Formats: structure tokens, C-alpha cells, sequence
């Protein structure tokens, strides 16, 4: 289908990212704790829910969390402060938590299932978050005799995201720690969070300047 866009929230952001993140495309976010990364993905969870009109997609979330840092709370204050109700943008979230890296990979595989049963209703999934992308791979496998499977096992997990990403019209937003989007993360001044795109093949390396509040993510 034709290249959907979500709105991060932030008019400097989506212009840095093209008008937003896109459908058909892995958008990879890194950062170091606080740099924002887990804020844009509860915004972006609540912004793909709301119409075209408005920066979103009329879609349903899957959420893959690594590391217990999905906050139902902070969804609720975000739908709340854009004027959604909190509790249907809840129910529009699919949550999975992931123990380890063989999991989380099945967990992918998985979300084939609601995806499919989703696809021709007035909410298709349209956003699937996977935060933290590599936690348990860099845990799991240590050192020089497990980096080839390490990244083998990676770049599968990786393939079967694009797949999905591709067959079923979803943006794919994972978050990380240092063929899709790279956009780095920092604490810029006074509180301000910046957010920098590195090695993009299609837009111009830039920077844009974002606040974190109410509402999530915003200029
Ligand atoms: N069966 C599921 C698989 C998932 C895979 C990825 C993300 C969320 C998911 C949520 C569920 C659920 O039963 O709620």
C-alpha cells in the first residue's frame, strides 16, 4: 500500500524524519536512559490511533517490551492531554513482554496471528514497538564465540520485522543502546531532549530540538 506517516508529536521531529515514521520501514531510535526514546514510543503509540487528519493512522499497537518499561500510565496522561479517551487507547495496545532473546524472536512470529485478524477492520495494527531491540541478544551472548550467532539470530529477528513491516503496511519503531531509519537521541539544553539522523539514505543528516510533557513528545 502507500507509505503511511505517524506524528511523533513534534513538528521539528516529523520534519527531521520526513513527515513522521513510516509505514513499511524499521525506524531504530537510540539513546542513552533519558534521552527520550521510551517517551517517543508511548507517543507514538497514542498518535497512531488517531485519524490522518490529526498525524495519525486510525490503528491498533503491538508493543514488545524487553525490559519492563511500558507504563499504561503514561499512555493514559498522553491520550488524557490529546483529548482521547484513555481507556480506548488502552485496549488498542497489544502488550507482550519478552523474557528472553529466543522469546522475544517467537513473540515477532506471534503478532502475525492479531496482525492478520486486525488487517480488514476499521483498526489494523499499525504501529509494532519492540523496546529493546538488543537487551537480551548483548546479555545472552558474550563475547568472541557468540558474536556469529548473536548476529545471526539478530538479523533474522530483524527480517521477520521488515517482513511484517512490508506484508502488512506497519511502521516497526524499535529502541536501542550503541536498510531502516537511525536517529540518535540526546539531552540537548535547559531539558530539551535532540534527536539527530545519522546515515539516511533518502533525507539530509539534521538535528531537531524536542520537549518532553503532558502530552509526550512535542516541540
Ligand atoms: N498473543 C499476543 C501476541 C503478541 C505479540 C506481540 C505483541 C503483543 C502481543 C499480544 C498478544 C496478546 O495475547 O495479547
Amino acid at each position: 500500500a502507500t507509505i503511511g506517516r505517524i506524528s511523533t508529536g513534534s513538528k521539528s521531529l516529523d520534519k527531521l524524519l520526513g513527515g513522521g515514521i513510516e509505514t513499511q520501514a524499521i525506524t531504530e531510535v537510540f539513546g542513552e536512559f533519558g534521552s527520550g526514546k521510551t517517551q517517543l514510543a508511548h507517543t507514538l503509540a497514542v498518535m497512531v490511533q488517531l485519524p490522518p487528519e490529526e498525524g495519525g493512522l486510525n490503528g491498533s499497537v503491538m508493543w514488545i517490551d524487553t525490559e519492563n518499561t511500558f507504563r499504561p500510565e503514561r499512555i493514559r496522561e498522553i491520550a488524557q492531554n490529546r483529548g482521547l479517551d484513555p481507556d480506548e487507547v488502552l485496549k488498542h495496545i497489544a502488550y507482550a513482554r519478552a523474557f528472553n532473546s529466543n522469546h522475544q524472536m517467537l513473540l515477532v512470529q506471534q503478532a502475525e496471528d492479531m496482525i492478520k485478524e486486525l488487517l480488514n477492520t476499521d483498526r489494523p495494527v499499525k504501529l509494532l514497538i519492540v523496546d529493546s531491540l538488543t537487551s537480551h541478544f548483548r546479555s545472552e551472548y558474550i563475547g568472541r564465540g557468540a558474536l556469529a550467532e548473536r548476529q545471526q539470530k539478530l538479523a533474522k529477528h530483524l527480517a521477520d520485522l521488515h517482513r511484517l513491516a512490508n506484508l502488512y503496511d506497519i511502521a516497526v519503531f524499535v529502541t536501542n543502546q550503541v536498510a531502516t531509519l537511525r536517529v540518535y537521541l540526546r539531552k540537548g539544553k535547559g531539558g530539551k531532549r535532540i534527536a539527530r539522523l545519522i546515515d539516511a539514505p533518502h533525507l539530509p543528516e539534521g538535528e531537531a530540538v524536542f520537549s518532553i510533557t503532558e502530552k509526550g513528545i512535542e516541540d
